[PDB]
């Protein structure tokens, strides 16, 4: 896979961000993770984490996987990076997202994220507390 520039319009919540992609405003859904909804426990916290990680990065990037690049709702599907740190991974590592929605052919970082999730579980962080 490779990274490409992401043009942030705005944070949305723990696992969705609004990007300008080829001049179209699109919701992007983070691959391989599930954050709580905003008003569920850990929701505000996941939102805030994703929001600050992406907003504060000088270098914002996205990375499509090998399979589908949009979902059935027209949302983009990508891994998002903030100064070369993957947001998807960091959410999972901090126990603010579960590994989720793992579909074959769009699952390149699956093992990386499962490693992160096991350590968040070991540490009893957030979702796993
Ligand atoms: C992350 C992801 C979600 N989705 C779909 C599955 C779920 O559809 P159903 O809505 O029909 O249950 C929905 C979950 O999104 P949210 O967790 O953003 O609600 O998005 C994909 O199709 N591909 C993906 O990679
Ligand atoms: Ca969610």
């Amino acid at each position: 896979l490779h990274k490409e520039p992401a043009t942030l319009i705005k944070a949305i919540d723990g696992d969705t961000v609004k990007l300008m992609y080829k001049g179209q405003p699109m919701t992007f859904r983070l691959l391989l993770v599930d954050t709580p909804e905003f008003n569920e426990k850990y929701g505000p916290e996941a939102s805030a984490f994703t929001k600050k990680m992406v907003e504060n990065a000088k270098k914002k990037e996205k990375e499509f996987d090998k399979g589908q690049r949009t979902d059935k709702y027209g949302r983009g599907l990508a891994y998002i990076y903030a100064d070369g740190k993957m947001v998807n991974e960091a959410l999972v590592r901090q126990g603010l997202a579960k590994v989720a929605y793992v579909y074959k052919g769009n699952n390149t970082h699956e093992q990386l994220l499962r490693k992160a999730e096991a350590q968040a579980k070991k540490e009893k962080l957030n979702i796993w507390s």
